C-alpha cells in the first residue's frame, strides 16, 4: 500500500488523484495534503473523507479558518514533503511555484509524481540532478503516453517523440483574429477540464511549449527529435517514431484518472481507471500542423530549451506574469506570447546553468520584473 | 549476417523481402529461394541478384525452364528447407500448402518468419508445439502491431486485442449489392497490393477471419478478447488494450516492408525500412464496426476457433475450395463464406486435436470435398 502526499489536492489533478486513491484502497493510501486556501470547502471534505489532517495551506487566514493545520505560509508546502513519510508525492501544485516542493520531494527519495511541470521546466538541469533515474514519474498525459509507447523499443531506435496538441478553443483562427480575445474564449478549452493556468496555457500554446521543454528534460531527447501536431480530439495522447518507420501511440478518451493512475502505480498498471476507446461507434482522429506563424508558442519554447541553463525558467516566469495580466484585463490576448518572445530575446545572461534553487529564482524574478514592465 | 531462406520468392511478399535484404547487406543474406513456377522471369532476375542457385521450384515443367534447379516437385519448397543451413525461414507461401515447409522450418531450430498464415491457421496446435517461444515471428502487419504493442505491459494487464481491417473493396455495400461482384472487382484493394488470395480474401473478409484464428495462436488471448475494427486506411496496424484503460497502437502508412524487415531482423528494427506517419497535411484516421450480417466471415472464424483441434484447417481448406470456384466463375461471391458454414457446420467430427500432420490433411481433404459437393449444386 504506497503512501502517497498530495500537492494540490484541491485542485482539477488533485481531486482526479484522490478519486483514483478512494477507487484503490489496497493500493494507495493519502498521507498528506497541500493547497493555497482558496478552496476550503472542498478543502474541509477531503480532510474528512481521507482522515488526513497532516495538511499544508499556503494562506495563513484560510489556515486559521479551516482550523486543525500544522503547516501554513508559503513554505507550507515544502515543509510537509519534508516531515512527511511518503513512497510518492504526487506535485499537482500549479506554477512554478511548485520548485521547492519538487526538489524536497527528490531529496526524500520518494517517486515524484509529477502533474506539475513548471517546476520541472523552470528547475531544469537544478531538478534533473537532484532526481535519481526513474524518480520522477510523468503525470502529463503526452509523457505518460511516451514513457509507455518507449516500451515499443531499445533508445537506440527512437527517431522522434511525437507530441499531440488540442490547439485548444482558437485553433484554425488568424493572428488577426487573436486580437479581442476574451478571458471566457480562453477559458473554453475543447477536450479537458482544468483549472484556469493551464486552460490559458492550452489556449496560447504555451502548454505545448512547456511540454517541449519537459519532454526534453524528461526523456533526453533533443529538441530537434520532438515534434508537435494538431490533434483535436485528444484521444491519441502522444506517440513515438522508430528509426524503421514505426510509430507507437498511446490513445484513450481524455481522462487524466489514466495518466494519474498509472504515475502512482508504476510500473503496474490501475485496473479500471479509465475508459478504453470503443470502437462499436464510428468516429475519427484527426491530424494537422500547428500554425508556428499564428501560434509561435511552440517554436520559443524549443529556442529557449536549446539555450538551456536558466532560459526554461525565464520562458515560463515570462508566461506566468503575462498570462496574469491578460486575466486581469490589463493585455490584450496575443500580447502573452509576445511578451515572451521579448522577454526572452532580452536574456542572453540567463543562458548559464543554475549552481542552486537561488538562481532559478533570480532568472525568475527577472523576468517577471521586465514581463511587468512590458505590460504597464 | 543474418541466412536468410526465402519461400514464395517471386510473390508480393516475397519480392518485398528481397528488396529489404538488398538494402541491408551487413543484416541479411539470402540463401535459399522457392517458388512455384509461375513467374520464371522474375526467378531468373532473383537467382541472379542473389546469386544463389540454391532454388525450388514447384512446378516440373517451368523448372526445366529455368534451367539447373536442384529441388523440383511439389515437395520442393520442403526438401529445401530440410537440406539448407540458415537462420531464417521466411514462409510466404500462399495457402495451407506451406504447412509442411512451415513444420519442417521449426524441427530446424531456425526463425520462423511466418507470412504464410495459412499453414498456421490449418496447423493449429501442432504448429504451436513445433515451436519454441520466439521461434515463430509474425510477418502479417496485425501481428507484427500486437507483438510491438504487447511490449507495453505484462501479461495480466492486457485486456483485449484490436485488429484492424481495411473493409475491403466493398466496405458499406449491402449483401444484395455482394450478390454481383465479379472476380475483377474483388481483385481491387483499396490499400495493400497482394497476391490473388489475400487480396479475395480481404475483400470477402475471410482474411480478417484467419487473422482472428493467428492472434489466438500466436498470443494466446480467448476468442472473446480478440475484436475486430474497420479502419479504411490501414494506418493503424491493430491495437492492444489493457486493463487500466489504456489502448497502445502501432501505425504507418501501408507497406509491407516494415512488418519483413522487423520479422527477419527480430527483435532488433532496421533502419530506413519503410516510411513514418507524417503530419504535415491534415488527414483522419477513420474506425467503424464490421457489419456482421453483411460479413460473417470473422464470427465464422471465432466458431471454428473455439471448436478448435482441426476446425480451423476446415475453415481454411473450405475457403480455399470455395474461393476458386468463384474465381471459375462457378459460385457467385456470397456463396464463398455461404459455403464455409456449410462445411463448418457438418464439421463436428474434427473438433479433435491433430496428433500429426496427417489428421490436419484428413481434415483438409474431407473439408475440400464438402465444398466441392456445395459448390456442384449451384
Ligand atoms: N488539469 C489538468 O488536466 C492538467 C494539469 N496539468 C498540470 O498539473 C498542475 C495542476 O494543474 P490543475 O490541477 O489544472 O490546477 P488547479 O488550478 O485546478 O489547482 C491548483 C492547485 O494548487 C493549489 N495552489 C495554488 N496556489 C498555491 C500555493 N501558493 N501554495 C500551495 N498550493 C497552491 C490550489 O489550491 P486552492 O485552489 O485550494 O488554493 C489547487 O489545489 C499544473 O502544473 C498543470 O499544468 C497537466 C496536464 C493536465
Ligand atoms: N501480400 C501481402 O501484402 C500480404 C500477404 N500475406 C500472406 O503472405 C503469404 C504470401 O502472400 P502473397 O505474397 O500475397 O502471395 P503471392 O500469390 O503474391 O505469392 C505466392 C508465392 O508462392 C509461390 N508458390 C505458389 N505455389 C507454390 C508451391 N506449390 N510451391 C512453392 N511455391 C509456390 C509463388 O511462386 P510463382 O508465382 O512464381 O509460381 C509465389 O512466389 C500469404 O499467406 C498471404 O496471406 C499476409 C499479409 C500481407
Ligand atoms: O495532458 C493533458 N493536458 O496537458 C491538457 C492540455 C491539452 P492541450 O495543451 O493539448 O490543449
Ligand atoms: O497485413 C496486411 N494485410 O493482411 C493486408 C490485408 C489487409 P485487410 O484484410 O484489412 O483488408
Ligand atoms: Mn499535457
Ligand atoms: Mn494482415
Amino acid at each position: 500500500r504506497l503512501r502517497v502526499v498530495v500537492l494540490g489536492s484541491t485542485g482539477s489533478i488533485g481531486t482526479q488523484a484522490l478519486q483514483v486513491i478512494a477507487d484503490n484502497p489496497d493500493r494507495f493510501e493519502v498521507v498528506g495534503l497541500a493547497a493555497g486556501g482558496a478552496h476550503l470547502d472542498t478543502l474541509l471534505r477531503q480532510r474528512a473523507q481521507t482522515g488526513v489532517t497532516n495538511i499544508a495551506v499556503a494562506d495563513e487566514h484560510a489556515a486559521q479558518r479551516v482550523g486543525d493545520i500544522p503547516y501554513h505560509g508559503s513554505d507550507a508546502a515544502t515543509r510537509l514533503v519534508e516531515q512527511t513519510e511518503a513512497d510518492v508525492v504526487l506535485n499537482a501544485l500549479v506554477g512554478a511555484l511548485g520548485l521547492r516542493p519538487t526538489l524536497a520531494a527528490l531529496k526524500t527519495g520518494a517517486r515524484l509524481a509529477l502533474a506539475n511541470k513548471e517546476s520541472l521546466v523552470a528547475g531544469g538541469s537544478l531538478v534533473l540532478r537532484a532526481a535519481r533515474p526513474g524518480q520522477i514519474v510523468p503525470v502529463d498525459s503526452e509523457h505518460s503516453a511516451l514513457a509507455q509507447c518507449l516500451r515499443g523499443g531499445t533508445p537506440d531506435e527512437v527517431a522522434k517523440l511525437v507530441l499531440t496538441a488540442s490547439g485548444g478553443p482558437f485553433r484554425g483562427w488568424s493572428a488577426a483574429d487573436l486580437e479581442h480575445v476574451t478571458p471566457e474564449q480562453a477559458g473554453a478549452h475543447p477536450t479537458y477540464s482544468m483549472g484556469p493556468m493551464n486552460t490559458l496555457n492550452s489556449a496560447s500554446l504555451v502548454n505545448k511549449g512547456l511540454e517541449v521543454i519537459e519532454t526534453h528534460l524528461l526523456f533526453g531527447i533533443p529538441y530537434d527529435r520532438i515534434d508537435v501536431v494538431v490533434h483535436p480530439q485528444s484521444i491519441i495522447h502522444s506517440m513515438v517514431t522508430f528509426i524503421d518507420g514505426s510509430t507507437i501511440a498511446q490513445a484513450s478518451p481524455p481522462d487524466m484518472k489514466l495518466p494519474i493512475s498509472l504515475a502512482l502505480g508504476w510500473p503496474r498498471r490501475v485496473s479500471g481507471a479509465a475508459a478504453a476507446c470503443d470502437f462499436h461507434t464510428a468516429s475519427s482522429w484527426e491530424f494537422e500542423p500547428l500554425d508556428t506563424d499564428v501560434f509561435p508558442a511552440v517554436e520559443l519554447a524549443r529556442q529557449a530549451g536549446v539555450a538551456g541553463g536558466c532560459m526554461t525558467a525565464v520562458y515560463n516566469a515570462a508566461n506566468e506574469e503575462a498570462a496574469a495580466a491578460f486575466l486581469a484585463g490589463r493585455i490584450g490576448f496575443p500580447a502573452i506570447v509576445g511578451i515572451i518572445a521579448d522577454v526572452l530575446h532580452a536574456a542572453d545572461q540567463w543562458a548559464v546553468e543554475p549552481a542552486t534553487v537561488d538562481d532559478v529564482l533570480d532568472a525568475q524574478r527577472w523576468a517577471r520584473e521586465r514581463a511587468q514592465r512590458a505590460v504597464s
